[PDB]
């Protein structure tokens, strides 16, 4: 029911959008069809999480406080696919960094993926009483998104940055802004219950969630292997400040800071496994544990604090914090 | 005076956005300076048309409708660079067309570049109850032109779209949006005077004076040398839909015209060239002299038909049309 209410806003946005651009955009039906398909690819075939995440805090809402109903959960499902549009936007970036027509392309499918955003709100919620609210919030953490690529691309240029508290500023602006305290937001503010709920325990809740999936996707970066992962792992090759690194630079030798600086960065096959073996050696993968165990409880504890003034909201939460564990 | 007002009101907007990343957005001194001087690049050195547009029509409708003169003002510089900064976004994603960190700085750049464009209307528009209708006519404006980029791009893919009336569609949403109707728009927004002028007209002007200012720029990339152009001039390589192209293509001869596609694109010399010979023996400048003559005849009508409701907003356009001719 949920999936199947998403997918089907999903064709009443895209129909809108293209027949927006056929009717007051003069566009032609080959560019039509070609944005259709272009839509298609890059938005479709995730997970859907940070979209869906929306509408299970929204129905949480509704019956835990009748034609308001209807309302709320398509305005969550127009919100849903306004993350996910945007980070099909953040993909398409991602693919440029990794007269040449199809670069071009990709440039202007970026674009249109953010401007889209932009006109399914500015047209599903033209006479809803928040959309000055959200567009400032959805564009505040976009802009947040952009900071913090930068923190994480420039984190070896200027090892000095690999600290665990720069860590966390990666994640936080990078990463949980926009997939975790962005979606709980939006649930909020189609339910009309934002002012309802302690912000700084939800973006604390935000921030540490983050944490925690992105440690985690940080040791299977390297050592799931690719066809269980789905992707190859090159952040030892990208030298980028991943939790393994900067837990290694802690507990590690004089000389294994010496052998992790010299091989560290390199697409060479038998320095990235020297790196790997140095992470082996070092038991991170015990710290891995004991890592993630402390980050839980204090997910555990936080959901506590915002149910004394939000029982519904903690209950999308914990269901959303559970989900796969 | 426009000018000192204009660049004053930049180290006002900069050093907020840089200020706000300090003290908001956890972002090192080193960083912080780092986009200083890219902000400052990107943004500075052009000639700001656009940006001193919007004083200048706003600067005419507060004497021809005191301290609202002093926030008028400082609204439309905001307004200028906020034009000025998305102008220096669309170069950036222009310098991207033709694990390195250089091109993932650029990709960054041309995001932060757009979200300041929101970010300083945000802040220095909070209070004023156009914050709303600005934001979304700007961000409507900026989805047209990356839809005009689309049609530039790909109007060679898909001659038959080598037409006088789809060159007019490419200026229209490429170009004439955001350089001139933007510009004006927010000129009678900041001043509280949009609904007092005909929307039709003054859109018919910017498409008019859009279109006047595109094929002057076309026939200079062809016959301007470089250092009297200050580029190069790249269309017949690139295959463009120019108005020497289109214009030349009625006119011509089949063997001409045969002559004309076997040679149009190529970034050889002498096909090149061979491209120059034909627009010279077709007397196409013959026929840009008159076709500026008319659209120029129809500038100077339509300013009269605007005058009739908004004396002041056409004295702008006079002397901003008129300038430097
Ligand atoms: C977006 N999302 C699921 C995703 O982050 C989990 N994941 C996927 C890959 N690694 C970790 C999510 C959103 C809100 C909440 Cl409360 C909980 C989870
Ligand atoms: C932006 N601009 C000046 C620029 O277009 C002229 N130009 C420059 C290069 N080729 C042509 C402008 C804006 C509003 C009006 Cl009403 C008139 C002119």
């Amino acid at each position: 029911m949920p999936m199947q209410m998403f997918m089907q806003v999903y064709d009443e946005i895209q129909m809108f959008l293209l027949e927006e651009l056929e009717l007051k955009f003069d566009m032609d039906p080959n560019r039509v069809r070609y944005l259709r398909k272009m839509m298609d690819t890059t938005c479709l075939g995730g997970k859907y999480n940070r979209g869906l995440t929306v509408i299970d805090v929204a129905e949480s809402l509704l019956s835990l406080s009748g034609a308001r109903r209807k309302r709320v959960l398509h305005d969550a499902c127009v919100c849903g696919w306004m993350i996910e549009f945007l980070q099909a936007h953040y993909l398409v970036e991602d693919d440029i960094m990794d007269p040449d027509v199809t670069v071009q392309c990709a440039i202007n499918d970026g674009l249109l993926l953010k401007s889209w955003t932009h006109m399914m709100a500015m047209h599903f919620f033209a006479d809803r009483p928040f959309l000055q609210d959200l567009l400032c919030r959805f564009n505040r953490v976009d802009y947040t998104t952009a900071v913090g690529q930068l923190y994480d691309v420039t984190s070896m240029f200027d090892f000095a940055e690999f600290t665990l508290s720069n860590y966390k500023r990666i994640v936080k602006y990078k990463t949980a802004y926009y997939t975790y305290l962005l979606p709980l937001v939006m649930g909020l503010i189609v339910s009309e219950a934002l002012p309802t709920v302690d912000m700084g325990v939800t973006e604390e809740l935000a921030m540490l969630m983050g944490e925690y999936f992105q440690v985690q996707d940080d040791v299977m970066d390297c050592f799931t292997p690719p066809e269980r992962l789905g992707k190859v792992g090159t952040d030892i090759q990208d030298a980028k400040c991943s939790w393994l690194a900067v837990t290694f630079l802690a507990k590690a030798s004089s000389a294994q800071v010496a052998e992790f600086k010299a091989n560290y960065g390199s697409g060479d096959s038998e320095k990235v496994a020297t790196v790997r073996r140095l992470y082996e050696e070092a038991d991170l993968q015990g710290d891995y544990v004991a890592y993630e165990a402390a980050v839980a409880e204090q997910v555990k504890e936080l959901i506590e604090k915002l149910r004394l003034c939000s029982p519904g909201f903690a209950a999308s939460v914990e269901t959303l914090w559970g989900k796969t564990y």
